[PDB]
């Protein structure tokens, strides 16, 4: 456990006072599920954009940078090629959006001039994406460490990795602060990596295992410590949420970020995810924890309305 978000997750998840697993649903989840064989949708190639191996690589690194956060009212929605996405593929398709009207978010020189104007233009709809201005100093960040540290090549970063995932997540949070996913919990540390972890999944989804995409060691990536598998495993069962947190989810109350119950619920999700991939394994459905988090993150885009809605953070970077 080379990253330590298992081992530090696991203190949270024995000590944890609002949320707890039912390992029953576990298993009764796992049954169902190695039944039909389940998979993760293949690597969405329609709304993730593609071009040189040099340019698809600053591609993903800018796709993760600001891969969060897209709930408020009103909703933030987009317009691309006929149709309107909201959340991630919204970010997905405003990105694929703007790369194809020859706007440079590949060029770490541009990445790290971006304007607050510039982003706005780029997630133009309706409503406005959150944390507008968190993404453009993001992209900046983001941008001017490219130039200063790896010659404006994300794969001067992979190629330094040596096919481990778990050894290019350490690079990335290493060099680019806006991807230090921590917290603490009763003064313990507690470590998620969520957007770092994604960052090398879809290299893996982008490249098709090959090239910069090739990692020897996918197994030690933990599920991503989002909002909508926690709320997927919340539906199937696996999550429960004790009184006060299930009123605040229901309530849509916001959660403040690094706060007890947010680091339960992140914590319950990597623990949910990776005793759902033991059961499945133990089942003969031996699957990666990234591979059951895209088959859960799959399910929470077609969740029967009535369900609990998601937990409400505002992702905060105070330390820049
Ligand atoms: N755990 C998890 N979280 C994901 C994702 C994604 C998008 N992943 C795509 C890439 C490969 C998968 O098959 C998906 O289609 C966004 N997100 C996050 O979901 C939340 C709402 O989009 C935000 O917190 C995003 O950062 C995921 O796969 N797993």
């Amino acid at each position: 456990d080379r990253l330590g978000v298992l081992t530090t997750t696991r203190r949270v998840v024995e000590q944890a006072q609002a949320v707890w697993i039912d390992h029953d649903a576990v298993a009764q989840i796992a049954e169902a599920f190695a039944a039909r064989q389940v998979t993760p949708p293949t690597w969405n190639r329609e709304l993730h954009w593609s071009d040189g191996r040099e340019a698809l690589a600053n591609y993903i690194l800018v796709l993760d940078a600001v891969n969060f956060c897209f709930w408020g009212e009103p909703r933030w929605r987009i317009e691309y090629a006929g149709a309107v996405y909201d959340g991630y593929w919204a970010l997905a398709a405003s990105l694929k959006r703007a790369l194809e009207q020859g706007v440079p978010l590949t060029d770490a020189s541009y990445l790290a001039e971006i304007t607050r104007d510039d982003v706005a233009t780029i997630f133009a709809g309706e409503g406005e994406i959150p944390l507008l201005d968190e993404r453009a100093r993001i992209l900046r960040e983001t941008g001017s460490v490219l130039a200063e540290r790896f010659a404006g090549r994300f794969s001067d970063a992979i190629a330094a990795a040596g096919r481990s995932a778990v050894a290019l997540v350490d690079i990335v949070t290493n060099a680019f602060p806006s991807f230090r996913d921590v917290a603490t919990y009763r003064g313990e540390q507690v470590r998620f990596y969520k957007r770092a972890q994604i960052l090398v999944s879809d290299l893996y989804g982008a490249f098709d295992g090959s090239d910069l995409g090739a990692f020897d060691d996918l197994g030690e990536l933990t599920a991503f410590a989002d909002y909508k598998v926690p709320q997927v495993l919340h539906h199937l069962g696996i999550l429960r949420y004790a009184p006060a947190l299930h009123d605040r989810l229901a309530r849509r109350e916001e959660i403040p970020a690094g706060s007890p119950e947010e680091v339960e619920i992140r914590a319950a999700t990597i623990w949910g995810v990776e005793e759902l991939r033991r059961a499945l394994a133990s089942r003969g459905h031996a699957l990666d924890a990234y591979q059951v988090d895209w088959l859960l993150w799959d399910e929470g885009q077609r969740l029967p309305a009535g369900t609990l809605p998601y937990h409400r953070t505002r992702t905060i970077f105070y330390l820049e």
